[PDB]
């Protein structure tokens, strides 16, 4: 029966936005409305048609990622015969953004003939936020008060409208800039700061290290000991070294207290230490919060935690019965195909009447740092933690290819953590090139409940860094009763 105008709207056309929003319409043939707030990636917006990820996250991300290595490449050619003038050679930013902007632009559009296209699924540009259980409004501006362009009568609700960068609240904060911002830059900046320590930071770090101007510098500073909080301990340690190899400066226990604006258009940097600094361009890559703040939840009645955080259960389900809510609005792993699979598994449960949840557990996922992360499953200290006897396999190598390249630096790091009982594989940790390929194929293995008796009676791929995998037969150490021993009682 036809109570209402659609069976499903939902709120952000992103990751896991779009799958849910397809999933319904074409293969369980529901009607179908998707909010978002602009169809074209761009500012002051930034996120548009495919969400975060698409427009300002991992596609453009990796595009520019890719164009910094080939300064590494560059440079590395020379030892096998490849000879050219690098005398001052530094690389177009103009040319990497003309290019980055015609791709995004191009997937814009792909999903604009989606929508065109697809019988019961729809586009309703501006902005949602609730009225009540059944009923999204869409508005002009994130202002309540701005115009109502669209009232959407409705059965479900799908909150799928992502996450949003924090800002430090200092004297100067905005002087400063986020991962939105840097993806829409002029110029490549000569003099970087790269505020934070986690993936975003790191991976921005190795991009303006890659295309800064032939006198400039990237600094990298973080609060904390030590960059990457939750990775593994040695493979952060050993990235910081081949960071530093990169010409990055690391430091620790840092932040800014104080930014001020130059004559030129510089930014004057104060620090704890007391020291005092100028960058052309200063980045907070310092946390990402739910973009819960405009969607009106307390007038509907749905529950709110944590950063604002909309609470759910296995199944993706609110307080309210038929308001769901997934990817990085719910906190829990702000990752795209983590969002995809939130995603298809509501419409699955509520439409498919095949009720499944997400399982959170042993995601692999990567940094792209140069060189990249590749990592599945927990950290030794948290296998320590939950787990009676603990081994740990650790292997670190230097591909031949490096003798000859001059990068000698690049050590390839292996780490396998296993529970010591049964050999059952609790984490995989690699560092060094094609390890966020290899640890895919890796997330697999642990799905199945791999043990390292696995691994090592697989037959090698030589030469490859990933047969090293194959090669783990004695433990470097153990953990007995969450305490480190040399060898096993
Ligand atoms: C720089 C960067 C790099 C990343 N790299 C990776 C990576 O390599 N791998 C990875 O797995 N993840 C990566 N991520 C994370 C990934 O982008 C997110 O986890 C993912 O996009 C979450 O999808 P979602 O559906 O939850 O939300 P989103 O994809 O963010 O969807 C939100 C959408 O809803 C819109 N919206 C917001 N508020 C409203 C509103 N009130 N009304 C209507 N529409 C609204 C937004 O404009 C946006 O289009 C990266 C993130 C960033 C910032
Ligand atoms: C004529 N027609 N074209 N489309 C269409 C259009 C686009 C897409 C997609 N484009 C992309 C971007 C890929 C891209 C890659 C390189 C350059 C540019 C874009 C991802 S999904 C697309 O893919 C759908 C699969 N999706 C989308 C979101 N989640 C999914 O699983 C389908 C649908 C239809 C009718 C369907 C039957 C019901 N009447």
């Amino acid at each position: 029966p036809m109570s209402r105008a659609y069976d499903l709207v939902v709120l952000g056309a992103g990751s896991g936005g779009l799958e849910a929003g397809w999933n319904a319409a074409v293969t369980h043939k529901k009607k179908v409305a998707v909010v978002d707030v602009q169809a074209t990636h761009g500012p002051p917006l930034f996120a548009a048609l495919g969400g975060t990820c698409v427009n300002v996250g991992c596609v453009p991300k990796k595009l520019m990622v890719t164009g910094a290595q080939y300064m590494d490449l560059i440079r590395e050619s020379g030892g096998f015969g490849w000879e050219m003038d690098r005398e001052s050679l530094c690389p177009n930013w103009k040319t990497l953004i003309a290019a980055k902007n015609k791709v995004v632009n191009s997937i814009n559009e792909s999903y604009k003939s989606m929508f065109a296209d697809t019988e019961g699924l729809s586009f309703h540009m501006g902005f949602g936020a609730l009225q009540d259980a059944h009923t999204v409004v869409v508005r002009k501006s994130e202002d309540p008060h701005s115009d109502v362009l669209e009232t959407l009568d409705t059965e479900y609700i799908l909150i799928a409208t992502g996450s949003w960068p924090t800002r430090l609240g200092v004297p100067g904060d905005e002087f400063c800039i986020t991962s939105n911002e840097a993806f829409y830059l002029e110029d490549a900046p000569k003099r970087m700061l790269c505020v934070g320590g986690g993936y975003i930071a790191v991976e921005f770090a190795g991009i303006f290290n890659g295309y800064k101007p032939c006198g400039g510098y990237v600094d990298l500073c973080y609060r904390g000991d030590l960059i990457l909080r939750g990775f593994d301990t040695e493979v952060r340690k050993s990235l910081t070294k081949q960071l530093g190899a990169n010409g990055i400066r690391v430091r620790t226990n840092l932040n800014p207290t104080k930014i001020t604006k130059n004559e030129d258009g510089s930014n004057h940097v104060h620090f704890n230490d007391g020291t005092e600094e100028d960058y052309d361009q200063v980045m907070l890559a310092i946390g990402r919060v739910p973009r819960s703040q405009a969607l009106q939840l307390d007038k509907a009645g749905v529950r709110t935690g944590k950063n604002g955080a909309v609470q759910v259960d296995a199944y993706s389900k609110t307080s309210v019965d038929n308001i769901y809510a997934i990817g990085d609005v719910t906190n829990r792993v702000m990752l795209t195909p983590v969002a995809i699979n939130e995603g298809a598994a509501f419409v699955e449960t509520v439409f498919g009447g095949k009720p499944r949840a997400t399982d959170h557990t042993k995601v692999a996922c990567a940094v792209f740092s140069i060189p990249p992360i590749g990592t599945c499953g927990m950290t030794e200290e948290e296998a320590a933690k939950n787990y009676e006897t603990v081994a740990v396999y650790a292997s670190s190598f230097t591909p031949l290819m490096h003798n000859i390249s001059g990068s000698k630096h690049k050590e390839f790091m292996i780490r396998i953590i296993t529970n010591e009982s049964n050999g059952e594989v609790l984490g995989v940790h690699m560092l060094g090139d094609s390890a966020p390929e290899i640890i895919q194929s890796v997330g697999i293995c642990m799905k199945m409940g791999a043990k390292i008796s696995d691994f090592h009676s697989t037959i090698g791929v030589h030469p490859t860094s990933a047969e090293e995998l194959c090669s783990m037969r004695t433990p470097a150490y153990f953990y007995e009763s969450g305490k480190r021993v040399e060898k096993l009682s």
